[PDB]
């Protein structure tokens, strides 16, 4: 199918989205302010990377001391202090929490690399709470950075999101490789690229800045029939496929350009002597995390993982990212 083809089936099927945090994030520091009067809550995630929220995502919260907002720029610590720290007060939050809505399911979570309380409540209310940590909301600010240059593009990344989660490759399905954060680095990594995005040193991004809710962002509907958005998906898709060299390279928000697997020792042997969350890194899709020290975003995709991401990316082609019946 030609880029208008595409760009009319993808038009087409988010015709009913384009047919509100603020009271969750009221609710949310009701219950943070019972633990700690002093403690602030920040937003992560999609709801700031867009500037909008969609149905079917939930919202990414961090409760902060007012020392980790000044110390804007700083890294975050990965130790197991660090971790009993985090762990401590999300026990007491949730406390406050199932006290304060008996309705609610709050799940305090320790499958992961970062202590996080997970909250569904009914009203396709879900959010994540974690703590102490600055990583979070400075990547999303860097995101949103770039989204800001350049709006329409978030339906690039919006269309990848979906698709990512109705093929099985996102995380957040069973047998899922990559998270919709991932996917949002490699949609700016090509942008990068291609030139629709001028670079942000991650650097440039400060805590001590950004908005606790950032402002909505207006997402307005393609209006040459999404023209654009069917060419940037094909190009995106033939970019992953045929340009970029899996082998080699590392998909990376760091630098402009090209990042070897060479220059991090992204390597065969690194993956022996390798280990995280206390289960094997792989370094056979390579994502390059902007602020968390030698963190590969695409540490989950195993060569396995791998032949079926470049399966979907080639079938994606044909159906216009599942949207042709
Ligand atoms: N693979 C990963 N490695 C490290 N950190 C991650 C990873 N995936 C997600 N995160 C963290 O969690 C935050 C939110 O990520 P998430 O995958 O939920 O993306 P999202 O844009 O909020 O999309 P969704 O709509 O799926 O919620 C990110 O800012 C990032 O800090
Ligand atoms: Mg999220
Ligand atoms: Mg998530």
């Amino acid at each position: 199918p030609s880029p208008a083809v595409v760009g009319r089936s993808l038009v087409n099927s988010f015709k009913q989205f384009v047919s509100h945090v603020d009271a969750t994030y009221r609710l949310v520091l009701d219950c943070v302010a019972a633990v700690d009067p002093l403690m602030r809550l920040y937003t992560f995630g999609s709801t700031v990377v867009y500037g909008v929220h969609e149905k079917g995502s939930d919202v990414d919260f961090v409760v902060l001391n007012k020392t980790d907002v000044e110390d804007g720029k700083g890294g975050d610590a990965a130790t197991q202090v660090a971790k009993g720290l985090q762990a401590d007060i999300l026990a007491k939050l949730a406390r406050v929490i199932r006290q304060k809505h008996l309705s609610w399911n709050v799940e305090e979570v320790r499958r992961t690399r970062v202590p996080v309380v997970r909250v569904k409540g009914g009203g396709a209310v879900d959010f994540d709470i974690t703590a102490y940590r600055r990583n979070g909301v400075r990547n999303s600010a860097l995101l949103r950075a770039y989204f800001e240059q350049n709006p329409p593009c978030r339906w690039l990344s919006m269309s990848i999101k979906r698709w990512s989660k109705q093929t099985g490759l996102n995380a957040s399905v069973i047998g899922g490789s990559i998270t919709s954060y991932g996917f949002n680095l490699m949609v700016v990594y090509y942008l990068l690229q291609r030139n629709h995005l001028q670079f942000v040193p991650p650097s440039t991004i400060d805590v001590s800045r950004v908005e606790p809710l950032p402002p909505h962002l207006p997402l307005e509907e393609p209006a040459d029939e999404g023209l654009e958005l069917g060419t940037q998906v094909l190009d995106f898709l033939h970019f992953f496929l045929h340009e970029f060299d899996s082998d080699k390279q590392v998909i990376s928000l760091n630098r402009p350009g090209i990042t070897t697997k060479e220059e991090l020792d992204w390597t065969k042997s690194a993956e022996d002597f390798a280990r995280m969350n206390g289960e094997k890194v792989h370094y056979q899709w390579c994502i390059e995390d902007p602020y968390e020290l030698n963190l590969n975003v695409g540490r989950n995709v195993t060569p396995l993982k791998r032949d079926f991401l470049r399966r979907h990316l080639e079938k994606a082609r044909d159906t216009a990212l599942l949207t042709i019946v």
